[PDB]
């Protein structure tokens, strides 16, 4: 009835055939790069103005009217097979997968601009957003286990349960917790398991001892991601950039939404905790990123925090949205804009540190602290800070753009560029 | 749909079973999990029915939003046309008349229905503005108010002077502790002040106190009245919600009037600027008074405190408020972990303008009072809270607090701690 | 059809009658100026509850369902041709003009009127603020020479480029920089062309040397508003006033709206980059309130930041809808409600300041910083902050009420009582 | 206050400024020995300062914090009349009288200030006729 299908049809076909007549990616001539290069925008311009208008109807399609929750990963890969062109297609993706990120095709900016109209959605973004919040099937799988022993060993995360305290260490001791697609996949399924056990009452995040060289016998909470892993093309925009922050980062704030089984569910349909963390060495990026959603901070006297990417990285996730809030529009500019370190020892570290204490005293305040957290005044009074500080639609609203640019900054040639060099 | 008549069979589940059953405090384990379970499927029907029906039970009871009905009218009017829904004066009387830890919790049913109310973008603004106008016992006081200019009333002692709506909060004994009847005096002195004309600015502040523990000296407040609320004396609606939407919410937005004078088309509500003063401390609602003046001043030796962290209900609207003066880290700080905050320490400046050493103190309050005087303050006092707390965030914050709260006032934890005080 | 037009035409009426049998403004008495008080009052509180359910069908009428864009200024004459007595004529208007302000009718609070109801639309509204933040004609006819010289000079303004810094430099030396209609086209026009200028990759706004003996050698950055013409009638509402919140100041948040030209338009429409302000001197309102939208804010040890006008001055722009993010609700307040003076050597001035530095190294601050802000990540970056921060709805809202608001601030007697004695 | 001026006000009872003020001891390098500003300086700011100052240059501005190193009071220049007047009250009786002579005993001893003009009666002599000095002098205009 509206055509723009049809000439998206065609758009995308357009460059299947010249992807397919063209040879490799860098063996191409500067005429040839720029031909398939209007293409792309010319295809993914029409992705837009198609969706601006049938991303209601799109995505009621795939979830039979929002009756059925879809995560990010099915619901690209449902969109992708019952809407031919407009999303990337599993297999499509697996070459991209296997191409070093300099020579991509940037198929996942189709991903971006998708996910960012059904965020847009008044009806779609709420339904997508609770999807994203509900346990994955890995913790639900794992629940009884964790409820008998108490431990769980996964690749990235050493979780236990001691003392009413889920006890979260990220222990990658020879990147320095530097993260991945599996790093998120192991936090969310602790998270997840964290918040379903009874036998927990408050959350801890904490870096393991490392065993690189350079760090041997100390504690590091984070140095951000993977840049190796960038470089080479193994940073998911979907199953990464906007996992972590739709699942995990948002369950440490709003929980996990659960079915209607426990009493109180008509008053309490999620299941939160409080949750706190503590800083050993520093913590850079996605790590200093995680900093802003906790209910207690506690860091080393020797701790610096950073989003170091002032020139040439990508958004740091949903810091942008957050800073402000904690440092103000001057502080967070020269921390973002232009990669202010604040160590924990200085007046500001206090906009984002509770306490810094002294290496020798850090445990027992860490210990100190998460027994200040236990109540159910906590529960309520948390609950409606964060509904205070962050509203759903401040969230949806960002995370809706965030989807379009950060896939954008994902193949831009300038952080292509930067992160090669990394050694 | 017959989500009205499973409600109605729920609700009948349970009236029954608390004939039958014995008086609450002497029930078997067995017992008190059949009545909860019994509570719990009422409560959840409730929900579940103003989830689609909250408009038209509304539009119902307001004549399709054409009569303002504040929280007390509104609720009373929803037990007699959807029995069931809520309590009628009835219930209510006896539930009043037991102390908090053997009610059966009916308020927790007028959380579920003003949540549904205040969560419509049609309702809850309606409802909004019925609190907002002026209460009929200012009314009928305001003539003599404006001849006399005071008022002396059991918990506030109003006095117009030099343009100024001096409240004192004189509950000498008690160290001004809150309860419903404070309520009722704050609202009808803060519609006073706004009603008028001689009054330009207002001011609040504690008076002196009789206690042995303070005679002679001033005592701003020490938050709502612990004894009552664990006797049962603490109204969900008439103290906790009629205290948010009435008079504090007026000190923010003025009074709405009817269109009955010259530009009533761009300033439907009255407003003026307000000064707080504290002597000794502000604990609980009182700090939480705080973060709605233009300007608060305190002497070198108080405090300020939200410091039930542990077992405490809900401090009002503090959680929407706190962020905005204190960041999110110093806001968990105070209410998350209960840290009090000294007016003489740096961070004292995020909440007071001015710390003044006691015998400078009515100096400096009296100065900041003529400050305050013209309209360049009216237009942007009213520009500044329009961008400091919008329609739909202060809306959508009381919503869910109508029930979360209703639900803490009855949480074992906090009844448990209020019987000890 | 409701009868609202009938009654507000009636009401024109009865106020057109009164103006031209009463005596002028000066030689009225007591009982001729409460009649026409109370006219002027019905003719108004019509215009609310007319727009009040038509803002959207008049809006509609006059930018053909919003599928074209109209600026303030033609937006508000075209509302005065196809709805006589909703807004002020043109003619109306030179009266008014002719006057000094305190023998105004007040017809521009029409206008205000207007404004707030088409704000408050959903619909009109952020239809209307694209409209603002599209390039003006006055900017597309000089961007050629810009483009090539990559010298401007305008009357209050002087434009540079520069290792791809647009250099703005406000040379109203013999004021103080004060505020007129001039200087508000003279920047947005220069705004402009640092903006579709693809030479420039980040702008610089900066106060030149004043030339007046109190300030001989000097640089001054704003000394606000021109109180002068203020009192004299010569600041409009719509041309200035609003003009400066949705034109210019505003697209150093979000850039110049285009057509669908160039490549990537379909995830930018917008054009932005990264702004830098260094203050000399002082920033007094008007020029203050410019400091909330930069990306970095310089100052020089002996320059100090206020917002004067606390007892009889009209609001500060949007400053009440910023300040309190940038330093918190007492000290907004403290600022505002009070006019407290903040100076850039005391800790509160990082709130509103970056850098601050003595005299003889200022000059290298300011372009030692003008290189920090290049790439492609300050950019994403920066729209995501500014998305954070401040909300298209927010804005709107905002601005809706400030429409009005300070319409009848224009024109409160307290004001041109003080603003006559400058 | 600049130099000989600075220099007086290690030496007052009480110090108002305006807030637009500085203070400075300018010639960090060519001269002349700031009065008695090394003896006492340290008093007030600490080594750490005294040297930043007297060393360095460093133009201490009024309204930074460490200013009341050296201020006691810092008035907007439209209130700064009613302040000076309202301090002018405050230092009339005995007690002041006896405590500041007190005061000033602990702070510069006798032997301390004799042993200091010794030393610099002969060091600011030779600074009095320093090439260095000299020839900075003749720059001024
Ligand atoms: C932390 C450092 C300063 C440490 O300096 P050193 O003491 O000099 O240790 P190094 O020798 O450099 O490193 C120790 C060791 O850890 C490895 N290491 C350190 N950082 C990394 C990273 N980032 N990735 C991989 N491996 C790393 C490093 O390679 C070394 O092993 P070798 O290479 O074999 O020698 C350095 O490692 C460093 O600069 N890392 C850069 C940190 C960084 O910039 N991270 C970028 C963060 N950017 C984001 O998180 C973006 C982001 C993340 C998200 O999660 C979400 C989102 O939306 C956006
Ligand atoms: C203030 C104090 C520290 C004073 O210590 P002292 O100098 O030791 O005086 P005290 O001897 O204890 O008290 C003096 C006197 O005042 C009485 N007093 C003091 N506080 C109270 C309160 N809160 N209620 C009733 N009476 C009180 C006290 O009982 C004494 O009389 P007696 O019992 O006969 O001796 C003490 O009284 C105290 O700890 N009060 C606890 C204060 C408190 O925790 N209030 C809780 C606040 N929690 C809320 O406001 C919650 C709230 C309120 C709202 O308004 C809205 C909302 O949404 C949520
Ligand atoms: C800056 C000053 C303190 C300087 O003091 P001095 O060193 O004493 O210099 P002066 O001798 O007074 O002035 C130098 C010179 O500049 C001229 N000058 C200085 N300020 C002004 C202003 N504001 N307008 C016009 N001319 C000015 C002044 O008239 C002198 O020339 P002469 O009159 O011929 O002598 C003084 O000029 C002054 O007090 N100006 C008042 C500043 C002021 O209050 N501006 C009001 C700001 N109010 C707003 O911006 C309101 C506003 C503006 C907006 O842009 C938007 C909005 O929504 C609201």
């Amino acid at each position: 009835t509206d055509g723009l299908w049809a000439a998206l049809t065609e758009a995308a076909a357009s460059v299947e055939k010249l992807l397919a007549t063209l040879p490799e990616h860098g063996a191409r001539s500067s005429a040839e790069r720029a031909e398939i290069a209007a293409a792309h925008d010319a295809a993914r311009a029409l992705r837009v103005r198609f969706l601006d208008t049938h991303a209601d109807a799109v995505y009621d399609r795939l979830t039979d009217h929002r009756r059925v929750h879809l995560r990010l990963a099915e619901l690209v890969e449902a969109a992708a097979t019952a809407f031919p062109g407009l999303v990337p297609t599993q297999q499509q993706l697996a070459v991209e997968r296997s191409l070093p990120q300099a020579a991509k095709e940037g198929h996942e900016i189709d991903q971006g601009i998708f996910l960012r109209a059904v965020l847009r959605s008044p009806l779609a973004g709420p339904h997508l957003l609770d999807a994203m919040l509900r346990p994955t099937p890995r913790a639900l799988e794992l629940l009884p286990e964790f409820v008998r022993t108490g431990e769980v060993e996964m690749e990235a995360v050493h979780l236990e349960r001691r003392d009413g305290v889920a006890r979260l260490t990220m222990c990658r001791d020879d990147r320095l917790n530097a993260e991945d697609g599996q790093q998120v996949d192991d936090m969310e399924t602790a998270v997840d398991l964290a918040l379903l056990d009874p036998g927990v009452r408050v959350g801890l995040l904490r870096g393991g001892v490392m065993s690189h060289p350079r760090y041997r016998g100390k504690r590091v909470f984070s140095a951000g991601i993977n840049l190796k892993y960038l470089s080479q093309g193994g940073i998911s925009l979907v199953d990464f950039l906007m996992r972590r922050e739709l699942g995990y980062i948002h369950k440490l704030v709003r929980g996990v939404l659960t079915n209607d089984d426990r009493p109180g569910w008509w008053h309490s349909p999620r299941i939160e905790k409080p949750w706190v963390a503590a800083v050993d060495g520093f913590a850079i990026g996605g790590g200093a990123q995680l900093l802003l959603v906790f209910d207690r901070v506690l860091a080393s006297s020797d701790a610096y925090f950073s989003l170091p990417a002032a020139k040439e990285g990508i958004i740091p996730g949903a810091a942008n949205l957050r800073l402000g809030r904690f440092a103000g529009p001057r502080v967070s500019r020269q921390v973002i804009l232009e990669g202010r370190r604040i160590w924990a020892k200085e007046p500001e570290a206090r906009l984002l540190v509770d306490e810094v204490v002294e290496p020798d005293e850090l445990d027992a305040a860490i210990e100190r602290s998460l027994t200040r957290l236990d109540g159910d005044a906590v529960l309520a009074n948390r609950r409606m800070l964060n509904l205070a500080d962050e509203s759903p639609d401040g969230f949806r609203a960002y995370m809706a753009e965030f989807a379009l640019m950060q896939a954008l900054r994902l193949y831009g040639h300038d952080v292509i560029d930067k992160v090669g060099r990394f050694g």
